[PDB]
């Protein structure tokens, strides 16, 4: 069939972390913001924790199965969780939070090399994805986190699907779901493949391209399918050079199989990359720079995640 998941699901001792402050609370429960200190081991590791029905924590654990399973700079990882009263999840700590607030936030100082920087990476975490056979469904600008400006990571595993043994396709069942992101053939027949991701993956760069504008706004999600159906898609955004809008076009394609591949999307991206006021035109690019968090003072033995191993 396929091979063994053998990834760890590490189970954390409550009085192993503390919180310190919310940074969201919504219908996915409660995030904070804390720290992390495994005992006996001299580190203290910024974490995001998400706090907490019956079916909610089948949700929950699903997307700890997930994340748990994937090992790659540009997807977040999770380092456990903790079952107490409430199931929690312990993520990394993103200290600049989503890419889409990021760019809403920052439009004026966030240059070419960054914007193409960001699709090279997305495309480096959708393939690493693909080559797990895991498909995301939920792909867009709000579930792309950002550690550093320099470096973003995809999250937010909530709908992902890992597909079966022989399986090339997911059909869901019913449901809400994010209309304005999705593959036409997703909206039409529930059916979700690699392919449908790359189709986010166009709409995702489109909103970065635009520094956070929401996609088809005012339009209702009901009359979307009909109007991709038309061969309406969304504009070329104003910094975008035809070489880049057509990559996004592309994404768009009916035909699911004319869509490129996300390894091909590292490739051109990392082209553009190289030359980056080539392919985006934003005024006073050249002259852009982007760059206590934790209310405790003795930092000395604070350990980046990613430098967190077994
Ligand atoms: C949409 C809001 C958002 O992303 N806020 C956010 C996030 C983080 N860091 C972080 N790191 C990992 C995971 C999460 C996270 C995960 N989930 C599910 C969340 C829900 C709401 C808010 C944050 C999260 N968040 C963070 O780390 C210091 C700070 C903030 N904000 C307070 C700063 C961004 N703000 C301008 C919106």
């Amino acid at each position: 069939g396929e091979a063994p998941n053998q990834a760890l699901l590490r189970i954390l001792k409550e009085t192993e972390f503390k919180k310190i402050k919310v940074l969201g609370s919504g219908a996915f429960g409660t995030v904070y913001k804390g720290l992390w200190i495994p005992e006996g081991e001299k580190v203290k590791i910024p974490v995001a924790i998400k706090e907490l029905s019956p079916k909610a924590n089948k949700e929950i654990l699903d997307e700890a199965y997930v994340m748990a399973s994937v090992d790659n700079p540009h997807v977040c990882r999770l380092l456990g969780i903790c079952l107490t009263s409430t199931v929690q999840l312990i993520m990394q700590l993103m200290p600049f939070g989503s890419l889409l607030d990021y760019v809403r936030e920052h439009k004026d100082n966030i240059g070419s090399q960054y914007l193409l920087n960001w699709c090279v990476q997305i495309a480096k975490g959708m393939n690493y994805l693909e080559d797990r056979r895991l498909v995301h469904r939920d792909l867009a600008a709000r579930n792309v986190l950002v550690k550093t400006p320099q470096h973003v990571k995809i999250t937010d595993f909530g709908r992902a699907k890992l597909l079966g043994a022989a399986a090339a396709e997911y059909h869901a069942e019913g449901g809400k779901v994010p209309i304005k992101w999705m593959a036409l053939e997703s909206i039409l027949h529930r059916i979700y493949t690699h392919q449908s991701d790359v189709w986010s993956y166009g709409v995702t760069v489109w909103e970065l391209m635009t520094f956070g504008s929401k996609p088809y706004d005012g339009i209702p999600a009901s009359e979307i399918s009909s109007i991709l159906e038309k061969g309406e898609r969304l504009p070329q955004p104003p910094i975008c050079t035809i070489d880049v809008y057509m990559i996004m076009v592309k994404c768009w394609m009916i035909d699911a199989d004319s869509r490129p591949k996300f390894r091909e999307l590292i490739i051109e991206f990392s082209k553009m990359a190289r030359d980056p006021q080539r392919y985006l035109v934003i005024q006073g690019d050249e002259r852009m720079h982007l760059p206590a968090l934790m209310d405790e003072e003795d930092m000395d033995d604070v350990v980046d995640a990613d430098e967190y191993l077994i």
